[PDB]
């Protein structure tokens, strides 16, 4: 257990470490939108998912952006071992990415396989809206999907798609250039995950 901000800063609640590590990314996620950075990236490789994570946690995370060596026991839900990572992220980088079908599809197996020791669905979020972006000229409005709705959703993707395909169709939009659907975007994702300490425009 190593948290590059924990011993650095006298860190000893848990909640402060939180309190810090979503502070620090959100600037970070800024930054990342503003520069324009995030639109000078491999679309729907690990290779662009890898950049995203580093960008977002490095300093914050040990080995952001790098591939994890052991296994992941969040929750019930199956994660891929480690052992079928190397594979997994190969077959990932040659998946389609032509139509919603498979973009979905391809975000479900990019979820199964969760390559980083931590922060998975941040760096996966913003992942699968530069492949919306690119693909269909469309990203999501975050503000349109349920954060009960959504886990439930991505709870079932490995025996099913479709619940998630509706949740994220529905939310589609063509303001691909506006900044507030973005950040809104941002504070949605780290809400999923409990994280609402800070609103990234206030960073």
């Amino acid at each position: 257990h190593h948290h590059m901000l924990e011993n650095k800063l006298g860190i000893i609640n848990q909640l402060e470490l939180n309190r810090v590590e979503e502070r620090v990314s959100k600037e970070n996620a800024k930054r990342l939108y503003d520069s324009g950075d995030i639109d000078r990236i491999e679309v729907g490789t690990f290779k662009g998912l890898s950049y995203i994570h580093n960008y977002l946690f490095e300093d914050i995370y040990e080995f952001a952006g790098k591939v994890r060596s052991q296994n992941i026991s969040k929750g019930n839900f199956r994660f891929a071992p480690v052992m079928y990572l190397e594979i997994a992220l190969e077959h990932i980088d040659k998946m389609p990415q032509r139509n919603l079908d498979e973009i979905v599809a391809k975000y479900v197996e990019m979820n199964i396989a969760a390559p980083f020791r931590e922060g998975n669905g941040r760096a996966t979020r913003i992942w699968l809206d530069l492949i919306l972006k690119k693909e269909l000229k469309r990203v999501v409005d975050w503000n349109l999907i349920n954060k009960e709705d959504y886990l439930s959703a991505m709870e079932r993707s490995p025996v099913k798609d479709l619940e998630i395909k509706y949740l994220i169709s529905n939310a589609l939009t063509d303001k691909i250039n506006d900044r507030e659907i973005f950040m809104k975007g941002i504070d949605i994702s780290y809400y999923y995950e409990g994280y609402t300490e800070y609103n990234v425009d206030e960073l």
